[PDB]
């Protein structure tokens, strides 16, 4: 499958894409404002998640630090990335089927879109303020708004039990983005899409 990744921010952002224990195609790369990257996915991919890093700085060897997202110190990501990231997540070839969705729960840091270039479904977006609005004690200092199972390590928040439910916290992050997973168990707001679908995933999109 094909993702094009659109950097449309005034600023710089370091893409990544990973399965959690693997990167996928080259797992990370500077965008500069404008610029466009496209990576292949292999079908099946299971657990994918795309997502931008803020204010990045890596040496020669690819080796370095971000304020949002960072994923072990690498500019290409094998595992997943520090809160807070807004996430795109996707899960493709899955009995035919793939599946997409935006989520909050591990914070927001960067409006995103997420929608296909093919036919057959609809596309997602989180492009809310979340950072200018974030209620104070969530505001990470580098940047972003934190999720609140990050911040406070309660069972209620991170969900441990499988139960819980809506919290203050998670009421603000899908007031702002009510087609974004706001808390673990939040009614899904995931789409399906065609099997083999490919898809554009645009920061910044307004």
């Amino acid at each position: 499958a094909t993702f094009e990744i659109v950097n449309r921010c005034s600023y710089t952002v370091w893409a990544a894409a990973s399965k959690g224990d693997a990167a996928l195609d080259a797992g990370g790369r500077q965008l500069n404002s404008g610029e466009s990257w496209t990576i292949n996915v292999e079908p099946g991919t299971n657990g994918g998640k795309i997502w931008a890093r803020t204010d990045c700085y890596f040496d020669d060897s690819g080796s370095g630090i971000c304020k949002t997202g960072d994923c072990g110190g690498l500019l290409r990501c094998k595992r997943f990335g520090r809160p807070p990231t807004t996430l795109a997540e996707f899960s493709l070839n899955q009995y035919g089927k793939d599946y997409i969705d935006i989520s909050n729960i591990k914070g927001f840091n960067v409006p995103m879109d997420f929608s296909p270039t093919t036919r057959g479904c609809r596309g997602v977006r989180c492009a809310a303020d979340i950072v200018g609005q974030c209620p104070a004690k969530l505001k990470a200092p580098g940047g972003g708004c934190n999720d609140a199972c990050t911040v406070f390590q309660t069972s209620e928040y991170c969900c441990t039990t499988g139960k819980c439910g809506p919290t203050e916290y998670s009421r603000f992050f899908k007031r702002l983005c009510p087609d974004a997973f706001s808390y673990v168990l939040d009614k899904p707001t995931t789409v399906t899409c065609p099997g083999s679908s490919n898809y554009r995933v645009t920061f910044c999109p307004t």
